[PDB]
């Protein structure tokens, strides 16, 4: 169902995680050591030169609905492999881009999805660092978002009804994680202790306001 | 306030994004072309070898609360710089890891946060790939998460009270995005049309169950 | 001014002819024997892998306004070379296509002109053999053309005013070549002897008619 | 009437085009897929080894006036087949040459015409390259020729009587192609717009002069 | 009397051996180093392209009764030269064949003898591996042959009258070579010691029988 | 029992002939086309790189008593393969040599037999040329040999007792092949007709004498 | 007393030699074949992952005064192990360095001695190549050294009092090795024959002078 | 004058040092990063596969008197390179060996010197560790050596005439290094302070005795 062509920092992780989720994955790599190392982290693992189409045919690459092209240092191999896969009518081809150029040519040669892993992780890191409180988040839209927060001393021993976010800031608390224990959709009587995870939901500026005055 | 030591695919993105957000960032790089290219995407841009202590002193690296070590292909510059920075009492040192090892030695030499961009983006892509429906998500913990979904035909013209997720699956719907318009914490009378964004919250396996039988 | 990347049956001819015309041409080839053989048929001759970018940089390939990619047996090397050249902002990139696919991908990766030598030669030869008389020709458009013909016995000792092509077929005679001697824009009194070259100009179907009934 | 022995890039084109012109063609090929692919582009299509005499006899190869030997990568099949055909008293044997040698031995073993498709296409393209404007041409002799030109801005909105080529350069304009529309033997009042096709006729050097000072 | 056109692994050996036997040989080669190296192993040695007729005339190739064409890597030079030699009415033309094809076209263009050295050496080596004992042999017919054998322990100190091959196996012993000393048509009293050469003559199967039970 | 590692002009013939004799042979070749072509001419045929040890182990090369290493274009692969086989304690390793050097290094790395096909065939052809008559022969020693001759008119209708070779020249007639029919150890009354095969045995110079005066 | 953690080209030799000298050594390796191979060349041999702390504790690694970290293929095992050992208060940790980096991080994480085997052996061999005569040497300081020299013809049959190095060049001869026989601190009457070992001692530039004018 | 084929831990150091000494060195490497990194540490630096003969010819490798083969991970490439160099009549070929086997085969294919760097460093460390005083040493022969020592407290304020090594142990003191200052061939009145460098010369076992009872 899934094929990973490059078993490196990026593709190897995709393979390992897909395998961990319970899906069947065929891992490909030109380097024998990589193939051997991911033998336990994949349904099948094969040594093959991705630059030769007949080898791809030998892999039975057409039997897959999703083929992942994760070759980083070599743009040549990346775009060429993507091309060969595009020849074989692969339904979905996802390729890692190195730069603007790579993104462009992959875009033109019919890549289904082009990923800039470092960049996207970068915006995650940037938002996570800009305000020390947010551990993680998800953007529902340009204006609205759900935010995971690290409780400070200002929130210690404070109740949900005490911190009336639903009216004063128009945001809503979703979950509280305390010492690994978790509380989903907590009742107003619940207490928030410091260093705990607080899951708020609402408008970005409003969340920023609550962060400002509340914590 | 923030310093980016490696201006590559990863660090360059962090610098550019931080600059876009309005924060002041000092970009460092041993390659002159990189420094020149990021002159417009940073408050200041300097050519310097991060492995040389006197150069670090010349940068005024101690004046920063956050220093990001993002050097990928060469572990040398990364761990050595991290070490030198740990000597200079940098409050927060965030470093990009290449493998299990890099993570280990960074962990022991006092790295405040170790990032595996390819790995985490890898698992994100993996989750996004396992189900085409999930557009984005956030993990509250090892077991609990909030998931953004792309509504299918099975969910078309269905009401929230019709899809009783709060009891049948123990999950809760948070938001519905329809043609760009957005509905936060929607009432049970609200209708979900296909191709819309559906924000569910709960246990991973339970959300998967709802995905299986519901949509 | 001109660069030939593949010194084979096709590209080698381009190089040799361009050199014969008096233009300065840099010939490239991965095969040393080929490079040696075309040393006398080029301003400069270099051994280089067209698939390696730095080698292209070493060639000073950017200093050329026209670079010809003539690699036949390997589609990989062809599209790859075209790609690398497209990176280096080469003004005009002309590439040999092997098949429909090759034409497509070259088209998408920004090839300025795509040549099917076999095909065009095929149609030229097809028109040349279909009619025993046609020695050569040029197509002005999809419908109109100028045709060179070999005079038969039916045309022997016939005058231009006798063979009134300007009215009977709407075509015009341009030149008559007799025993090597040549007559341009001949007067109606001129005589056409057999085995001579006759240059007619007009519509294809009309020329075919004149061929059918006249000669 | 016509037989094509090699259905490749070259011979396949000859077969397809000949079939398109309305002539009856028998296509031969050692490869079954090729034979199948040209079933629709030929009167008949047969699987046969051109190096085997009895197979040639089985084809009824003697019933043809023109047999085309187009086998490229393998000189063996080409010269051997040509030889067998010369034995069977084939009226016209046309063979594709790979190099100087192939031309030589085909010449000696009684080939009626030896074709270097890449070479001639090469010189055609070469003349097309020396001047960007010339789209096509025909040489009447060593000194005289008819040339098709691409009108530049210098020729825009210019009349034929304005560009007095018949006296100033001794050349004559034959046709003007404007937006696909075509004008044969145009009157001096006619206007030439840029990017149009201009058909001049005369001496090579004179045409070059007109190209130089005029456009 | 003898001319060697290709001074390689094959032709060079022929030249050297013919020269060693006392015959006068003219060695030809396009490579100067070869010509220099075979100067001492030939009556005369000349640098010449065997594909050029005027050079062949300059060699005085017609003055030779035997001309050997030994060019391996290039089928071109071989068949073309053979052709030119056939034009010049050379009495005997012997050419080395590369494959079935080379044999075919040489056969048709009037080669006096076509040699497949590797192949015939192949059957000799095949017999040499098939039987541990035979040092050399000659086939009189499809069924009858003369065989040279290496004496084993089973033949040590055995007399000819002891090994009655003329009646028991119907074969006849011809010669015995002992420590370089040689005995032709030996008398029945003669002794055969091990590691000596034994020359038997008769039917193949019978010789095999004698090998089986005797030695 | 027998393994052929290089399926070319030399090794392929060894394989084919060994197979023809009825022995079981495993053919190896890195080129798939070669392996396919010799599938019918071998017990088993495998695609394998002879320079790779694990592949050799996969072949079960140790199960063979005779392994033939025949490499023409690449001396490296030859000596390396011979080396690996010598490591695996192969009883008999026979290798084709390209030159003196190759012979030396093969000699030192423990090659069991080194064959120069061109050389030996060269001297055989040389003796075949020295005398137009000799069809075949075998050398018993440096001075003594058995020779096969093509009878001329001088020997026509001559009896063995008429041509007293046993006394006048000290050589002995062994066999006469007459119209394909064969006579072994013929009686003195037997007649020799021209164009028949005559098998003489004796001293080289004496045989030459008999050729001189007799035929 | 001594523990060798990596049994490769470097560490294996250390273990074998230390064992040969009579010291007790515990050899460690993650590879079972290596551990088995060095069972006879060590007091004890154990299979263990040097990156796993509990395994190190199981080894009783604290009971050793000297632990050698020689792991080649990856910096990971080396620095991580060195780190763990520095944690466990190992008295002496000597580690093989891969590059400048490895040296740096080992230096900072408290490595007692960092070895560049290739670097030092490389510069020694380099000295052996720059001057063919010097077989070996040792540097007492930046300026002074003892050098072993290979006697040339210029030194043949020369006496020590003849070559007054102690006064003319300020260097002193220490030993003369002749045909394996050795003379320590030789008297001025002793003779030096060519191809013998000559042990000089003094200033580098002075030794170079003596080499220049003397030999 | 010197060529380095492998720019790794070993060969790279040789190149750098040879360049540092003032000699001209041509550095070769199949990896571009290595070639670029050693551009400043060599007269010339080239990307080339050492296993390809024509590339070696292109390098002008024959123009060198010394060619160093330093390729570690691939024994194949090593021996093949050594082989090709042996073909080109290179005067001196020095190769790094990986193991006993490699040493053997390099020995047989005509390697001029075979180096095991790690082994020698291993034995050096082995001698250096039993007694901390030995910093370094040199073996004059199997039995005799010169040793550099670190003076202990037992040697503090002791005179040369006090420590009569020339008679009691048969060894001779050569030099004393005190605070960086150096004394060559010191007089018996000279004093040795602890932790100073003491250069002894004599028999290995005797030196060991002196170390045991004396220091
Ligand atoms: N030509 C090729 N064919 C097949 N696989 C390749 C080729 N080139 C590189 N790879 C594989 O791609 C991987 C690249 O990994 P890496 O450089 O870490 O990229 P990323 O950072 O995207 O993971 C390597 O593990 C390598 O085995
Ligand atoms: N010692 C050093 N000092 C300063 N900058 C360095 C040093 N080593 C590497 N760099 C810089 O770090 C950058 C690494 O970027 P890149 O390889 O793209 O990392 P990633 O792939 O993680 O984005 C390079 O542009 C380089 O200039
Ligand atoms: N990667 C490459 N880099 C440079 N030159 C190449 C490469 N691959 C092939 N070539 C050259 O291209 C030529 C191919 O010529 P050929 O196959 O005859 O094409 P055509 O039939 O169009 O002339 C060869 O001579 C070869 O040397
Ligand atoms: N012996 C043969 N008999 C018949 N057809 C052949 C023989 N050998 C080759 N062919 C055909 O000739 C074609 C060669 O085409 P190709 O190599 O593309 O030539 P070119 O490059 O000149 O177009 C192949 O499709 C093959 O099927
Ligand atoms: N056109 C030619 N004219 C003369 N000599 C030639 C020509 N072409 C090749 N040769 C010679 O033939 C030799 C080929 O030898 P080789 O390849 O070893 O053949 P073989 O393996 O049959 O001995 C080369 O040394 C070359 O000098
Ligand atoms: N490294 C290798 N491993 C295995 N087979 C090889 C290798 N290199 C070449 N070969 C095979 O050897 C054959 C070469 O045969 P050829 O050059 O005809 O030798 P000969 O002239 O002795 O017949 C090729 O068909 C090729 O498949
Ligand atoms: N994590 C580990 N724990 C223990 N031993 C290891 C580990 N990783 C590698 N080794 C051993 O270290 C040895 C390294 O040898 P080698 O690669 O030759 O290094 P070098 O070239 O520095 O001598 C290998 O034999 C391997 O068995
Ligand atoms: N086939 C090859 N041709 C040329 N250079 C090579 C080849 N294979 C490896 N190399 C080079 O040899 C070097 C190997 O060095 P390394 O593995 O560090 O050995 P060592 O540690 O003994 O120096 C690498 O830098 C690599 O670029």
């Amino acid at each position: 169902q899934f094929a990973v062509i490059g078993l490196g920092r990026f593709g190897g992780s995709i393979c390992k995680e897909l395998h961990r989720m319970g899906h069947e994955v065929l891992a490909v790599d030109i380097n024998e050591e990589k193939v051997n190392a991911y033998a336990s982290y994949a349904t099948h693992a094969v040594i093959a030169n991705a630059t030769e189409e007949n080898e791809l045919l030998s892999l039975g690459i057409r039997n897959f609905e999703y083929v992942i092209v994760a070759i980083g240092p070599n743009i040549q191999a990346s775009t060429l492999t993507t091309l060969l896969l595009k020849e074989l009518d692969i339904p979905n081809i996802w390729v890692k881009a190195q730069n603007y150029y790579h993104h462009k040519v992959l875009e033109k040669i019919g890549a289904d999805r082009i990923i800039h892993p470092e960049k996207d992780m970068g915006v995650k890191i940037a938002q996570s660092l800009s305000d020390e409180n947010v551990l993680n988040y998800i953007d529902l839209s340009d204006e609205y978002s759900i935010v995971e927060l690290l409780a400070t001393r200002k929130l210690d021993s404070k109740s949900i009804i005490d911190l009336n976010v639903r009216a004063k800031y128009g945001c809503t608390i979703l979950a509280i994680k305390h010492h690994g224990d978790i509380c989903l959709s907590p009742a107003p009587e619940d207490i928030i202790r410091e260093q705990d995870c607080l899951v708020i939901m609402g408008h970005k500026k409003d969340i920023k306001r609550f962060e400002n005055e509340g914590m």
